[PDB]
């Protein structure tokens, strides 16, 4: 679809937020036919340890995005990124709201370890309207100023998601949560995002495989 | 409320278990409250929290800067309280629903939430500073009683204290390595948080002793 970057399989990323290793491995195995890129966050890591990342990579041969919403001072951010890449994460998700130096600290580690940073510029939940939404454009422009090429932005009104894409450019890579459980539509979101992120609609389904196939079908 | 011992909280951001245990053991005489963050937890595991509580009989504040959607926030809080943390630090920038999610888990498990309203690093001026007063007011609206604000100009910390009232509990990082003065900060904060000035000291006990000496009249 793009010649400059390869799409994740089916342009669909699994948000694996189950907090039990057995369950997380089973459900992931059940949709691996459909998905080759898994987002692992604190719910799973704080429950089962950082070793889970390497276990996923070995068992499933998938890409791993560590969704750690990094949001500390530069010095602490560097330590978090280092531990995370040491654990085998292909990329880490970093909040933009704490400012440019905090983001730069993560970018520096990513450069040293040959990994990637995704910048979170805007969020999907209702609370996001209070403070994040007002800063979102400026956070995205900050990302561009810093040379960030990978972004996280939410499924939203076309006029909104289009604005993000306008800022970051067509050459940037954009992944988008808020699809399914939170009300976002997979197809509409993929008009602007390179990939959609889906958690509960898949991992809480009676039949995870059917949910995944069903989503892919709807597009 | 009872003061934290000597109004001094150790930021234990070493990433080796024996070094972390050693330094903490060396200053335990002076400090009975320890802030444990992702640098330590992501390197040594969540079990380090219960180990500290057992070995040192200290209260543990989990500095996880929780900054996700409500549903993910709830999972992170649950895992953290299950690991034995007495309190968790939550970002206010993501809005009221994300904070309420943490408050709800804290209520269910008999633990506490600290709201992070403003930060100490230069990047904090970009987006956080402009929202800090309103994040603090949101905290008041939600019934938050515990806050984190940075060691800074009396004006800044005074304004935060004004908003949260005299009854609220306020702790403040940015003391020592980042240039903050222990005595001036304790003018408004109930306790100061100190990391590198202690844990990177040739003599941590001596470093801790010196800080306390310098604030003798305020204890
Ligand atoms: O703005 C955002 C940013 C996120 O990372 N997320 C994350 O994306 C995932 C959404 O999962 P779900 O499809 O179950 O709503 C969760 O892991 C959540 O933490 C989000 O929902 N909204
Ligand atoms: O505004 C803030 C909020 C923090 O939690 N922190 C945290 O407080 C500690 C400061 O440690 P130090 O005294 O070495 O600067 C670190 O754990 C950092 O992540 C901070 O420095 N500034």
């Amino acid at each position: 679809r793009r010649v400059d970057v390869m799409d994740v399989m089916n342009r669909l990323i699994l948000a694996m937020d189950l907090m039990n290793r057995d369950d997380a491995l089973r459900v992931t195995g059940e949709v691996r036919e459909y998905i080759d890129t898994v987002k692992i966050g604190y719910p799973l890591v704080l429950s089962e340890g950082m070793d889970i990342i390497a276990e996923f990579r070995k068992r499933f041969g998938c890409r791993i995005i560590a969704d750690f919403k990094v949001a500390d001072i530069p010095e602490t951010n560097e330590k978090i990124c280092r531990a995370t890449f040491k654990a085998g994460a292909d990329a880490i998700i970093v909040h933009g709201f704490p400012g440019a130096d905090s983001v730069r600290a993560c970018l520096n580690v990513a450069e040293e370890m040959g990994r990637e940073v995704f910048l979170l510029t805007e969020m999907s939940h209702p609370g996001a309207e209070m403070f994040i939404q007002g800063a979102a454009d400026e956070i995205a422009r900050m990302g561009v100023d810093l040379g960030v090429k990978n972004y996280v932005g939410p499924s939203a009104r076309p006029e909104r998601l289009s604005r993000l894409r306008e800022i970051i450019g067509q050459d940037s890579f954009l992944i988008s949560p808020g699809v399914g459980a939170q009300g976002g539509d997979p197809g509409e979101t993929l008009r602007f995002a390179d990939a959609i992120i889906v958690g509960r609609s898949i991992y809480l389904a009676d039949n995870p495989a059917a949910a995944a196939a069903g989503i892919i079908e709807s597009i």
